[PDB]
């Protein structure tokens, strides 16, 4: 009996999380905020052409874009209490009372009632004006430094190539015309508190001020186009877009979790383009973990899906459902060991001029498995009952792994799981693995 160990080669095996997901303005501005959040309290180091990489590289992000990254926090923070005022208008939207007046003893009541409605939901549109605007100017301080010649133009990696020209435009224009009847819900507003106070009280009048309030509202609330509030949180969403597309190549990651020797490294696909982290230290002002990095390209793949397939959703919409691809790829390697009664096999390894170290093993039967602290959390062992294999797939390898490796059987059983050379009874010759960093 022999068994044959065989080597595989390094192999770069992709995989996708195919992610379920709405294009609602809650969603997308969480996924917005995973962004800017990031990068606004991380600050990772740039990358040593565009003009603000000659000065800001080597220094962490912040002291280069601490400006644009706190615009778009605020347009992101504006842009979620917009929705918020816009679901808080949608709960006040004023109901119509027969006209003329039908007096019950129960009027009084039921028209400061009224009143109320009328006045928060005037107060609602007046806020979410204002905050529509703030967004706007926001834009102005993330569009006119650094990033004044590459956000807002369209490898696709340095210019914003999000829209965001467009929506400003649209923003500015609808925000204009919300302005140009700022008289009608004034008017309304002051005969809400007339009638708190308690001719131009008719039920007529008051039906009219109602009919007012809720047509700017469902325009403001249900609109695309002719909505500051909905051209407001895209403008937000396409901002943190654009940012990411303009300078977020040049984010440093793959920073070291605890110690300075195990190479993790991950790319992160973008579509085609590829970025690597990792081929020291991840900390605020020189690098983002590879976790950190895996959040923001989620957060990107689902904001950039939504927006381009099907859009913000109207604000009062619950959105539509949407897939999302997120897909990365690591380097992993592939040992076999055949076999020409078994009770375990294992695989171990042996650095020139070291003992042979336990790394992997295989109950026979069951195929229950035991793994060396080398093997903890990376390796894994498998077997091919039916072919007589046993496999050890290799991921996230690093230098310290270099060395021979030897499959090894055992023909009878056992209680402890056998880690000692002396506990088994058959060894391949070894295939020689060698990683370079």
């Amino acid at each position: 009996v022999q068994l044959v160990e065989s080597g595989g080669g390094l192999v770069r095996k992709t995989t996708t999380s195919v992610i379920d997901t709405t294009n609602d303005a809650q969603n997308l501005l969480t996924q917005a905020q995973t962004i800017v959040n990031t990068l606004k309290d991380y600050c990772p180091i740039l990358i040593a052409t565009p003009s603000w990489q000659t000065a800001g590289g080597g220094k962490n992000s912040c002291a280069t874009f601490g400006a644009e990254f706190s615009a778009a926090s605020d347009m992101i923070n504006n842009a979620q209490k917009i929705v918020q005022e816009t679901q808080q208008l949608s709960a006040n939207q004023p109901k119509n009372i027969t006209q003329p007046h039908n007096l019950n003893l129960n009027s009084p009541s039921s028209l400061t009632a009224l009143a109320q409605k009328m006045l928060k939901n005037a107060q609602s549109q007046a806020e979410i004006l204002k905050l529509a605007n703030q967004v706007e100017s926001d834009f102005n301080k993330l569009s006119s430094g650094h990033l004044k010649d590459y956000i807002g133009k369209c490898n696709n990696w340095g210019n914003g190539c999000a829209g965001v020209e467009e929506t400003q435009s649209l923003l500015k224009t609808s925000a204009a015309d919300f302005n140009n009847q700022t008289p009608q819900i004034n008017q309304a507003q002051n005969l809400a508190n007339t009638l708190i106070q308690e001719s131009k009280t008719s039920a007529q009048a008051i039906n009219q001020a109602v009919n007012n309030l809720n047509e700017r509202a469902k325009t403001l609330a249900g609109g695309t186009t002719n909505s500051p509030a909905y051209q407001a949180t895209l403008l937000a969403l396409r901002s943190v877009l654009g940012l990411w597309n303009s300078m977020g190549y040049a984010v440093i990651c793959g920073g070291y979790t605890k110690s300075p020797g195990e190479n993790n490294q991950k790319d992160f696909h973008y579509t085609g383009t590829t970025i690597n982290c990792g081929g020291l230290k991840a900390d605020k002002n020189v690098s983002l973990s590879i976790e950190q990095y895996e959040k923001i390209h989620e957060a990107y793949q689902i904001l950039s899906k939504a927006l381009k397939q099907a859009g913000l959703a109207p604000l009062n919409s619950k959105g539509e459902k949407l897939e999302a691809h997120v897909t990365t790829s690591k380097p992993s390697l592939r040992l076999s060991c055949a076999a020409s009664s078994t009770a375990a096999m294992g695989w171990f390894r042996q650095a020139p001029g070291k003992e042979r170290d336990f790394v992997a093993g295989i109950y026979w039967t069951v195929g229950s498995t035991y793994y060396a602290d080398s093997a903890k959390g990376r390796f894994t062992i498998s077997r091919d009952n039916a072919k007589n294999t046993v496999y050890l797939q290799m991921d996230s390898l690093k230098p310290e792994d270099t060395a021979v490796y030897y499959c090894a059987a055992r023909r009878r059983g056992f209680t402890l799981a056998p880690t000692r050379a002396n506990e088994y009874d058959y060894w391949g010759q070894g295939t020689q693995v060698t990683v370079s960093s």
